[PDB]
């Protein structure tokens, strides 16, 4: 909505206090939506003050340095929460401490959180939504400088995989075509979002070199202890390779078991078939999911399933 767009506008113009949150375990999204704002914001309102808070991720460290706030600060703030579906996974809990909540999400508003909400589950990305917001709020004095234009479009780019996934739309291209116009350096910004470090590029080469397809097209990935612990990668970075198998002519869909200290984190994929149907007291989307197991007899009858829904 247009209006709804207005009227978050119009609340930022009256706070001389604004803090902004995103959600725990940032991805580029998180901070091209949270920092482009905060971006967008400062050199609007070089007389507010103006914060960005919760725990940096170190890969992404680079776009933007976060704030340690006081508890006094939030007192008669405004506060904005980008791109965080449920409350409890907003990252630093005191968002609802100021004198006004908004949400600002591309998620489904199952948790309708806020005195002002801005769902608008059709952006493929919150940083998507925050160029629409800038693009209403230029005839209101915002300015987007080439830092900001730099943290949206790295959200942009993030979010969708550089124009690949299924959340790409027509404003998705147009907005990258509008934001690719600053002066910053795209090839600089693919550089660092894509940088892998050594060890984790060799683990990968392990799961290819090794990946079997059955007649169906299902392939699985196991990654144990051992496996872990001779190339030094995280099970976190292990399964973050869950996609790399995308391209592998003739897979249908495939699965990851990384060993975890208390756990095992499965992750599913699939070219086609709809896999969040394999219940295994997890789910997800259709084509990407996730779930936790505690065997191997276990992953052992998710491999049987996952054959079937490959043969059907």
């Amino acid at each position: 909505m247009a209006s709804m767009k207005t009227e978050l506008i119009r609340t930022i113009s009256l706070y001389d206090t604004i803090i902004l949150h995103r959600h725990v375990r940032p991805d580029p999204d998180a901070y091209g939506s949270q920092c482009g704002l905060t971006e967008i914001l400062r050199e609007t309102y070089p007389e507010k003050n103006i914060f960005a808070v919760g725990t940096p991720e170190p890969s992404l460290s680079f776009l933007y340095s976060l704030d340690e706030v006081d508890n006094e600060t939030y007192e008669g703030a405004l506060v904005i929460v980008c791109d965080t579906a449920n409350q409890e996974r907003i990252d630093d809990q005191r968002y609802p401490s100021g004198a006004k909540l908004m949400k600002i999400d591309h998620h489904p508003n199952e948790d309708p959180y806020g005195d002002l909400l801005w769902v608008d589950t059709s952006a493929s990305s919150v940083s998507e939504m925050i160029y629409e917001l800038y693009l209403e709020g230029k005839e209101h004095g915002w300015k987007l400088n080439t830092k900001a234009a730099e943290l949206i479009y790295a959200g942009i780019v993030g979010d969708t995989g550089r124009f690949l996934f299924p959340n790409t739309t027509e404003k998705t291209l147009k907005y990258a075509g509008e934001l690719i116009q600053y002066p910053f350096s795209s090839s600089e910004l693919f550089n660092q979002l894509y940088e892998t470090k050594l060890n984790v590029v060799k683990l990968n080469g392990f799961i290819f070199q090794n990946v079997s397809l059955s007649e169906n097209g299902a392939a699985s990935v196991f990654i144990k202890k051992d496996t872990l612990e001779k190339f030094g990668t995280t099970a976190s970075e292990a399964s973050q390779l869950v996609g790399t198998l995308g391209n592998i002519s003739g897979i249908r869909a495939w699965v990851f078991f990384v060993e975890e200290d208390d756990q095992i984190r499965v992750r599913f994929r699939s070219k086609g078939p709809v896999i969040n149907g394999l219940k295994y007291n997890g789910g997800g989307h259709p084509l990407a999911s996730g779930a936790s197991i505690y065997s191997w007899d276990e992953a052992d009858r998710i491999l049987a399933d996952l054959e079937t829904l490959c043969k059907e």
